[PDB]
């Protein structure tokens, strides 16, 4: 679904916190100063802001089992299970992913001035550049999985707005208010009182009016 | 499309590099030590790794016009235009976005120990939590825009593999090789030689065999 595993990793004299998403192989990594629970909670916020995860697995390291970490996971709606379970599919993918990261970091370090740049370039190579058997990257798969979840709840489920049209690429005067006849994916349909014809407007040319 | 604007921002005695995507309102921010071109190129790598952008607008600040920055933008395939153009839709969205960030950061600072956590919590609030007129967040819109571009080139466009089935949630022995009859979105179709029936396998239960 949106399940992740987190580990502390060592590279020469540096400590790297490594997150791996067990469905798409997406990777997220960042250099840290130590293994304290406070810095792990800082990294936890940056991780959630980027990916909106749902569940997490880790070993029972101190930063992971601290009471403040457990309360933070619950506060963000994350089901965090300490102790790695038995799963051949995810365990094999995590192992390959960790090995490829170290090998790629070895090549990209001499290209850049900063270790942070080499690590960022490594994420680019693994998440964006390499394509699987179907020609999709890990980030292509992660995004596709996100959009599938949104269609799920949206399909299982009166507005008014201002709108404007564009002639030769330039937006016009705001018009309305008028009823939103149909809300679509990035577009709405309204009926123009002036010309008495139906129109389609994009989201960036619509200002919705808030319910009561 | 995937167009962004970048600015340096001041908050008390801190410097924040702020990126805003002009189609979805998505925001990315990070505290920096100064305004040098070297640190800006470091931040540029982290930004590209996360969002895979295409175009960028900024003013003609020194970190933005340096020769190494221009070559880096070209190296990553980014059309970078120094000097902000005239565009009412994007200029109004950037202004609102910057004001909301400062107001939200003011509230979340006393909740956290670290300024980095308050900034990360601010990104959560703006990108994930708040919903527009159609009930979609800025991150919902950003992702939806990504998946639309992938369907575009994929629709405008012989494989073999190993595969395995799952009974009660557990994966079975690897089987094959066999021809990929149809590659779908997260699934393939193969014909089982043993039972002589068609099957559907998910991507994580497929090991593709590389072309020559």
């Amino acid at each position: 679904i949106d399940h992740w595993q987190v580990d502390y990793t060592h590279y020469e004299d540096k400590i790297i916190l490594v997150w791996v998403e067990t469905n798409s192989g997406l990777i997220y990594a960042e250099r840290v100063k130590g293994e304290t629970g406070q810095e792990f909670r800082v990294q936890t916020m940056k991780w959630y802001a980027m990916f909106a995860p749902k569940s997490l697995q880790s070993d029972n390291g101190p930063a992971f089992v601290a009471e403040s970490t457990q309360l933070l996971m619950k506060y963000l709606g994350i089901e965090h299970t300490t102790g790695i379970p038995w799963n051949p599919q995810s365990q094999a993918l995590v192992e390959r992913t960790h090995q490829t990261l170290k090998n790629t970091l070895e090549k990209l370090i001499p290209m850049f001035n900063a270790f942070e740049s080499a690590l960022a370039g490594t994420l680019i190579t693994l998440n964006i550049k390499r394509k699987g058997g179907l020609g999709t990257s890990p980030m292509d798969i992660f995004i596709f999985n996100k959009e599938q979840q949104r269609i799920q709840q949206q399909s299982k489920s009166i507005r008014f707005c201002y709108y404007r049209t564009r002639k030769r690429g330039h937006p016009g005067e705001w018009q309305g208010p008028t009823q939103v006849l149909w809300g679509g994916d990035g577009a709405i349909v309204v009926k123009d009182r002036g010309t008495d014809r139906y129109l389609v407007i994009a989201n960036k040319d619509v200002k919705f009016i808030p319910p009561p």
